[PDB]
């Protein structure tokens, strides 16, 4: 039950919201990675560097990959980040990551000290 036991809970709390049916409207998009092929987005590997979404994040968190907050909340920007840079900033899909985003960056604030 250290600090970092703490915050890595916090943080899993958080992943567990963002996945909840209460933001499924705008966090379905980011469920699962990006089928650039079934998307018709030949071009999403060649922009997208390291592609992320939140069921790499949840079996990350499983595997006790992330050793601290700030590990975890650089994956879920990551995944935001990736959003904004394909995305043309009028797509319904933009909109969702600032909606989700602002979930996301609103109660990662509220992180136990
Ligand atoms: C992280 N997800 C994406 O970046 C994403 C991109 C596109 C896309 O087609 N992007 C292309 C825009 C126009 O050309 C470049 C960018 C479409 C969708 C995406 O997430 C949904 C699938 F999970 C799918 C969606 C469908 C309807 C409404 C919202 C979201």
């Amino acid at each position: 039950m250290g600090k970092l036991s703490e915050q890595l809970k916090h943080c899993n709390g958080i992943l567990k919201e963002l996945l909840s049916k209460k933001h499924a409207a705008y966090a379905w998009p980011f469920y699962k990675p990006v089928d650039a092929s079934a998307l018709g987005l030949h071009d999403y590997h060649d922009i997208i560097k390291h592609p992320m979404d939140l069921s790499t994040v949840k079996r990350k968190m499983e595997n006790r990959d992330y050793r601290d907050a700030q590990e975890f909340a650089a994956d879920v920007r990551l995944m935001f980040s990736n959003c904004y840079k394909y995305n043309p900033p009028d797509h319904d899909v933009v909109a969702m990551a600032r909606k989700l985003q602002d979930v996301f960056e609103f109660r990662y604030a509220k992180m136990p000290d």
